[PDB]
C-alpha cells in the first residue's frame, strides 16, 4: 500500500514529540490489520429501552445489596449471548483456507475498556450461562484490573464478539471496527428521549442507538438487519429470553 | 496486506466447521477487491414518501389486475434512472488508465437479492425505458429465478448502479459497499413515521432512509449530497419525472 | 491489492470517454492513499445551534458593514481551534517511525472547497488567533481564489485538521475521509428543526449534524465521543470560549 509522504511539520510552527506506549502500538497494528482484511459495513438501529430502564432502576436495591452496580452492559451482554446462539453465523470465524467458517459452540464476549495506556478488551466467558448480577460483578472486576494494568493475557482471549459502549460519553452513532478474527462488533451510543409514532400520536420513548459493524464476506446485508432487529426486540422486552 | 494470525479456536470450547458455497466465495472475493480499490464515503438522507405511499396503495387494484405487486423498488428504480441521466458522473466508470471516466449512455441497474446460496445481483436493462408495472413484473421474475438458481450469468452483467433494499427487514441506515467497477450503490432501509417541521409545528410524515455509498475518486462530496437531495425531491413528488 | 478486471462497457450500450483533470488525478491518488493507511471510524453527534443561529443573523448588520458575510464556517472554525487546543491528540500526526506522535503547537485548519477542476482544501493559519469576521473574510478570499485557479500551493499546506461542510447542499450525515497525515476531519451537513426533549415535552430546536471521522490508530473511541460532545456544547453556548 503506498505510504504517506513525511512532512517537516516544524516548518509551520512549534512541534513536540510524545511517544506511544507499546499498548498503543499493538492496538494500532491490529486495527490496521483488521481494516485491510475485513470489508466493513455498519448497520444502524434504535432500541426502545424505556421499560428496560425502569427495570434497571427498580433493581438498584438488589444490586446494591449484592455489591454490584447494574448498568446497561449486563443487559446488552445477556441479549447478545442469546442472539449469538439464535443466529450462529455471528458467533463464527472464517477458517484461514477462506473456504469454511468455524462455528464456535461457546459464547464468550469481550468489551472495550479505554485505559490511559491504551485500549484493552477483556473477555467474559460463557456469557450465556451467567446472570445479570453475575455479569455485572465480573464486568466491573475485569474493568478495574484493566485500568490497573493487572489484567493478564489469559483474559484477553478467544472472544466471539465485542460490545463497545460509548454511551456514557455521548454521541449519536459510530462505525466501530471489527476486531478480526471475530466477524461483528456492536457499538452502543447515548440514549435520548424520542418521539415515536404509536399509530395515532407521538409518544416519548427512551431510545438506545446501536451500530453493528460486520465482516461482509461472512455476514450479508439481510442477516445483519435481522440481528439488529431481533436485538432491538429483545431489549424492548427482555422477558423473551425466558421463552 | 498483513494476514490475520490463525487461532486454535477449539482451545476455548467446541467448534464445528461448515463450509462456504462457491457463491459465498465469489462474493467474498469481490467485496474485498472493492473494499481495497474504492475509497468509500456514505451520504445519508431521508425522503418523505407519505404521498408515494398513498399512491402505491391506491394502484393496488391495477397492479393486481396486471398480475404484479407494486412495492417501492420500481419507484426507486425509475427515479434513480432519471437521475443517472441528469447527473451522468454517477452513471460512469473509471477507465483502467486511471486518467479517464467511461460515461455509459445506457441505464441498466442491478438490485441485491439475498438467496441461501449467497448474494446475487440481477440487472434490469434500460430502466429508463420501462414503466412502473414493467419494472415490477421484471424485478419479481429475476428475483424468483435468482432464488431458484435458475438465473444465468447473462443477467448479472453490465449494470451501472445498484439498489440494495433492506427496508423489508428493518434498520435505520447502513453503509453499503460499492460494487466496483460501478461508482455508487443506494442502500434503502425501513420507513418510519416522523415529526417534520412545517414552519409552525411538527407534522407526521412517512420517511424513507437512504444511504448512498460512492467511490470518492470519481464522485466528490457535493455531487453526492446533490444526488441524494434530488432523489429525496423526486420521491416526494414523482410527477417531476414527467417534466 | 488485487485489481478490478476491465469490462468492455460498450458491450452493453453506447459509451463515451471523458478524461480527468490532473487535479482529479491527484485527488484520487491521495484519497486512496488515506483510505489504505488510516483505519477510519466516524462518530456522529448533533449540536443545538438555535441560539448560534439567532446570533449569526443579528450580526448581519456588522458583517455587512465589514464587507464579509458571516456563515457557520467561522463559528465552526473558532470552536474547533479552541478544542484542538483543549484536546491536543486531535491536533497531532503519527511520526513515520510509527512509535511517536508529533504534537503540533500551532492551529491551522483547512476547509474543503469543491471547484470544477476538482477538490481543493485551502488552509487558514492560526485560526486560534483570528476573530469571527477575520476568519469570515479570509475563508471567502481563499474560496474565490480556489475557484479561480489562482490559489497557490503555499496555501494548501501544513493544516492540522479539516472541516468539510455540505450543509449548503443537504444530507443528513456522511462519513468523510481523513486527509492523512492529519488525524481527524469534521463533516457538517444540513441543519433541521427537531423535537428535543426538555424533561417534560419536546421543544423544536435547530440541530446541526456533525460527522467526525478519525484515525483510530491515534484516537480511541472515547476521545472522539468526547470531542464531538465538547463541540456540540461549545456550539450550543459559544460564550464558553471566553472562559
Ligand atoms: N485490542 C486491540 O488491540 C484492538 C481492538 C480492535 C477492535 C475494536 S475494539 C475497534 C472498535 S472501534
Ligand atoms: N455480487 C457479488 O459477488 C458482490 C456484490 C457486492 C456489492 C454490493 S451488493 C455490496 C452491498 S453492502
Ligand atoms: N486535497 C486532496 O487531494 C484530497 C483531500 C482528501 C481529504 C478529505 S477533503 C476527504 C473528504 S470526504
Amino acid at each position: 500500500i503506498p505510504p504517506i509522504p513525511p512532512v517537516d511539520f516544524a516548518k509551520y510552527g512549534e512541534i513536540e514529540e510524545v511517544p506511544m506506549t507499546r499498548l498503543m502500538q499493538i492496538g494500532a497494528t491490529n486495527l490496521h490489520r483488521s481494516w485491510l482484511n475485513v470489508p466493513h459495513v455498519t448497520q444502524f438501529e434504535s432500541a426502545d429501552i424505556t421499560e428496560l430502564e425502569a427495570f434497571r432502576v427498580a433493581q438498584k436495591a438488589v444490586a446494591k445489596k449484592a455489591g454490584v452496580k447494574l448498568t446497561v452492559l449486563p443487559l446488552l451482554l445477556k441479549a447478545c449471548a442469546y442472539l449469538l446462539k439464535e443466529l450462529p453465523d455471528f458467533n463464527s470465524s472464517l477458517a484461514p483456507s477462506g473456504q469454511a467458517l468455524i462455528r464456535k459452540k461457546y459464547v464468550h464476549i469481550g468489551f472495550a475498556v479505554d485505559t490511559p495506556d491504551g485500549l484493552l478488551v477483556p473477555v467474559i466467558r460463557n456469557v450465556d450461562q451467567k446472570s445479570l448480577l453475575q455479569l455485572a460483578a465480573e464486568a466491573a472486576e475485569l474493568a478495574e484490573k484493566a485500568r490497573s494494568k493487572k489484567l493478564g493475557a489469559d483474559a484477553m482471549q478467544g472472544a466471539c464478539f465485542t460490545i463497545s459502549s460509548l454511551g456514557h460519553i455521548g454521541g449519536t452513532a459510530f462505525t466501530p471496527i471489527v476486531n478480526a478474527p471475530e466477524v461483528a462488533i456492536l457499538g452502543v451510543s447515548k440514549a435520548s428521549m424520542q418521539p415515536v409514532w404509536d399509530g395515532k400520536a407521538f409518544q416519548p420513548r427512551l431510545m438506545l442507538p446501536l451500530s453493528l459493524s460486520y465482516d461482509h464476506r461472512v455476514i450479508n446485508g439481510a442477516a445483519a438487519a435481522r440481528f439488529t432487529k431481533r436485538l432491538g426486540d429483545l431489549l424492548a422486552d427482555i422477558r423473551a429470553i425466558l421463552l
